[PDB]
């Protein structure tokens, strides 16, 4: 087999069902596993937080240690994808450079800039998909060439489509007998990095750990307690988890219970909700934001950069809403419902601030931050697209209370309110100034007032959001 290949990680931070990876060795006499840390490409094109770096290194050290035991190696390269290209290329005579086809438009551009480099230098590029169930073009062929905009139609299509693709064999120690991975010249600079090398707090505090092997044992650990949701997605976003892994085994359990356990089903269509959106991501232009994106309502929200100050750093003044953000910020992962409640807040619900800005935030805290995920459920959290129920509005006071009356999660993590009596909670400011007194938390000085009034900032968007509406009829329709 004659090439010499560079396999080059971005997503797919995975042994199991990796078939670019396995398309690599079963082509290749020597490989080298490389991931590219370019940290001008990634602040051309992302938001990352300290947290998400923290997952990213824990991934690749736990992929260099794989591969390490199958002996092979991780090889973490820091530069610019042509230089480090143009340089290694020369380095290991390298004849074919091989990547996941991944649909965001940054890593597209990647991509071609590559094909491009590969044309000039002499390697064939080689790729597989590795990110969702199904090949996303027989989606949008068997739609007659668009994508489906609601989940129903996305339904629908599927099951004239059939099951999603299966995954591909594990590897093993004897693919890289067959196709060596030399250690290079010079390994010491290909050691992945720590956090002083990042400039980010040396220990990690979020409870999740990254990884393949972090991602496995929770899966199964998830899996036997089943015998509150998986908490996988950081697993699944990074690549650390195969989403047709994933399916496959749910598809195990739901077999050997004869057909009669539903919830393994009910968890696969989790996974069919990712794909919609990747579905829709990657066939519709703009799709990360407002302006000239075809299925997103064009609305006016306000530019008040304090307002999202103000939501982005916890204080609000609303309890609920507040006691969410810093869980986001300090660990780097919220519940679903969470994750409605603070978006509403933000977009149509309390704030009036675009959904952009919102998806930004996330970006950079969300552990499991993804492209066309985040993009697809900010449109609908701001009922720009997809959503269409728009006088429900979630209430910054009320959807706690009936989940935690005695705000045992405000109390967390927001510790200046853990001595208010549980009547003043969800809304401190209706204590009295001797009632703040005796908590220890004086209102607008240890904590804020509410940002605004709910009640007066709901009624308002209400309005806006029926102007737009009953003017971009057309718009709306696409997506119900
Ligand atoms: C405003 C907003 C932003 C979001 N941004 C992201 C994001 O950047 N990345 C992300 O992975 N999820 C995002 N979500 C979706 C959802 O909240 C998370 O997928 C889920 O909370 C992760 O927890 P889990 O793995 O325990 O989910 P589970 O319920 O165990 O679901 C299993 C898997 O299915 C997928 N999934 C579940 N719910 C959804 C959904 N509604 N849409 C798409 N895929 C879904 C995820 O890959 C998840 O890991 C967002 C939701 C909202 C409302």
């Amino acid at each position: 087999m004659p090439h010499r290949t560079i396999h080059l990680f971005r997503k797919g931070l995975r042994l199991h069902d990796n078939p670019t990876l396995l398309a690599a060795l079963e082509s290749s006499e020597t490989i080298y596993p490389v991931y590219v840390l370019d940290r001008r490409f990634l602040a051309s094109a992302m938001h990352i937080g300290a947290l998400r770096w923290h997952f990213l290194l824990q991934s690749l050290e736990d992929l260099h240690k794989n591969l390490s035991r199958l002996g092979a190696r991780l090889l973490v390269i820091q530069g610019e994808y042509e230089s480090v290209l143009r340089d290694h290329v020369q380095k290991w005579n390298i004849t074919q450079v091989t990547l996941d086809a991944e649909m965001e438009p940054f890593y597209k551009e990647m991509e071609a800039n590559i094909r491009r480099l590969g044309a000039e230098l002499g390697f064939e590029v080689l790729s597989r998909v590795g990110h969702s169930l199904y090949d996303t073009k027989r989606i949008l062929d068997l739609n007659g060439g668009s994508p489906p905009l609601t989940y129903k139609r996305f339904l629908h299509i599927l099951s004239q489509l059939g099951d999603p693709e299966v995954p591909v064999r594990n590897l093993t120690a004897e693919d890289f007998q067959r196709c060596m991975s030399p250690e290079p010249g010079l390994a010491e600079r290909y050691r992945v990095p720590v956090p002083a090398d990042l400039e980010i707090p040396p220990q990690s505090l979020s409870p999740w750990t990254g990884g393949e092997t972090e991602g496995l044992r929770r899966l199964e650990q998830h899996l036997t307690d089943q015998g509150s949701t998986t908490g996988l997605s950081p697993y699944f976003s990074m690549g650390c988890l195969s989403v047709r892994t994933f399916f496959q085994r749910l598809s195990n359990i739901y077999a050997q219970a004869k057909h009669h356990s539903l919830p393994p089903v009910s968890l696969q269509g989790q996974l069919l909700w990712r794909e919609f959106f990747y579905t829709v991501a990657s066939a519709t232009q703009n799709f990360t934001q407002m302006a000239g994106n075809p299925i997103c309502l064009q609305i006016h929200w306000y530019e008040d950069a304090e307002r999202l100050h103000k939501w982005k750093t916890a204080q609000t003044g609303f309890p609920w809403i507040d006691a969410i953000m810093t869980q986001l910020r300090q660990e780097g992962w919220i519940h679903h419902l969470a994750r409605h409640a603070v978006a509403c807040f933000l977009t149509r619900g309390d704030l009036w601030i675009s959904w952009e800005e919102g998806m930004k935030v996330f970006e950079e805290l969300l552990l499991d931050a993804d492209y066309s995920i985040n993009a697809g459920n900010w449109m609908w959290l701001s009922a720009s697209a997809f959503f269409h129920h728009y006088t429900r509005i979630f209430c910054p006071v009320r959807f706690g209370k009936r989940t935690d009356p005695e705000g045992q999660y405000i109390r967390k993590y927001l510790p200046v309110l853990k001595n208010f009596p549980t009547k003043y909670i969800y809304e401190p400011w209706t204590a009295s100034e001797e009632e703040q007194r005796q908590a220890g938390c004086i209102i607008g000085r240890d904590y804020p007032f509410p940002m605004v009034n709910h009640k007066e900032a709901s009624d308002r968007n209400l309005q806006l959001m029926r102007r737009v509406r009953e003017e971009q009829r057309g718009t709306a329709q696409l997506t119900r």
